[PDB]
């Protein structure tokens, strides 16, 4: 029985962490690019994980399959279309999906990701391709889907271009910029490309989210908020380690994009402490529940909703509350945000 069988909102899910294994196999074969396995089941076992790794050890899983998607236009549109297909099945009415356009390009991107041969797919092309597959997905399945473009921590030289792509594709479908990748890279929040991207975003009214406090110190969160000027924090669990900062963000009504299942598997949460999400619920924080990389974690949104119901006693009422909070914190323009809120209340009566 599904933990919560009513419309849900999802803010934090990576397109390139949410690809069908069957579709990765399909493209490895069509293109003749290697894969670490040859049937769907063995691919799941290898790419997927059921025991905690460190964050760099988790991020390496992408290496297995990205090469089979990157630089292939049919593949990029197709994963975006099937993304909407999946989320529609899970009873999501609105979802913001994030990716790095540079990590899927094979032209005008330096350093060339994945040791690719120069092709014709620029980062600008990737966005348009993903827009296309999402819009087709919307027309087919009738849920609302927007996109978030990721700066990557290790590559601040892409960040100004990420910001320009957010400006160019604003609300079609790109609603925000994000900062993702290896949180453990010393001082990465302050690399000049990242700081200046986020400054340009403030100055041009481009929405902002930042992965912080997944494995880092509370200081990485404080940097997301006070220097980068984020409006939402991805994860944020390790914020509680700093009491004054947690309380400031509570008072200022910061949104935390919690990914509970993600949390165990990246070793961000110790299974024999209280998940920070329990504290968020008792404090009536502003947070959402998110699958983060469902392909790698072998999960669906119900996975995270089951985890919190079974292991943390989340009620139907708390589920409705945090989705209402997720809607309020979405990056939709005002009239679409009101429309979403109207729908959630109607459906929750
Ligand atoms: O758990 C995570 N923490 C930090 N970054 C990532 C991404 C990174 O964002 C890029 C675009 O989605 C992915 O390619 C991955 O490197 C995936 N999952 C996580
Ligand atoms: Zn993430």
């Amino acid at each position: 029985t599904p933990a919560f069988n009513k419309p849900k909102v999802e803010l934090h899910v990576h397109l390139d962490g949410a690809i069908k294994p069957e579709t990765i196999l399909y493209f490895g074969k069509k293109r003749g690019i290697a894969l670490p396995a040859d049937t769907v089941e063995e691919l799941r076992n290898i790419i997927g994980m059921d025991k905690p790794l460190s964050l760099p050890g988790f991020l390496a899983k992408f290496d297995y399959y990205m090469p089979v998607i990157a630089g292939c236009r049919e593949a990029i549109k197709r994963i975006a279309y099937e993304f909407v297909e999946m989320k529609a099945k899970e009873g999501v009415v609105y979802v913001e999906v994030r990716y790095s356009p540079h990590l899927l390009a094979n032209s005008k991107v330096d350093p060339m990701p994945w040791n690719q041969t120069e092709g014709d797919v620029t980062p600008d092309d990737v966005v348009d391709l993903v827009n296309q597959g999402l819009q087709e997905g919307e027309q087919a399945f009738g849920i609302k889907v927007r996109s978030i473009l990721c700066c990557m921590r290790h590559q601040p030289s892409w960040s100004l271009e990420v910001l320009e792509l957010c400006k160019k594709y604003n609300q079609k479908t790109v609603v925000a910029m994000d900062l993702a990748g290896d949180e453990t890279i010393e001082g990465s929040s302050l690399f000049p490309g990242h700081v200046e991207a986020y400054e340009g975003a403030v100055k041009n009214g481009i929405h902002r989210t930042v992965h912080a406090g997944q494995v880092g110190s509370p200081e990485v969160v404080r940097e997301a908020v006070d220097i980068l000027k984020t409006e939402r924090v991805g994860h944020g669990e390790h914020t509680i380690e700093d009491e004054a900062l947690y309380n400031r963000l509570l008072k200022e009504n910061m949104h935390f994009e919690v990914c509970p299942w993600s949390s165990y598997l990246t070793g961000a949460w110790d299974p024999k402490t209280t998940h920070a999400v329990v504290r968020f619920k008792n404090d009536k924080a502003n947070y959402s529940l998110n699958t983060d990389d469902p392909l790698i974690f072998k999960s669906t949104l119900d996975t995270d909703y089951q985890m919190t119901k079974k292991d943390m006693g989340f009620t139907e009422e708390e589920f409705k509350r945090l989705n209402i909070n997720a809607a309020k914190s979405s990056f939709l323009p005002e009239e679409e945000k009101k429309e979403l809120l109207e729908r959630l209340y109607r459906e929750y009566q």
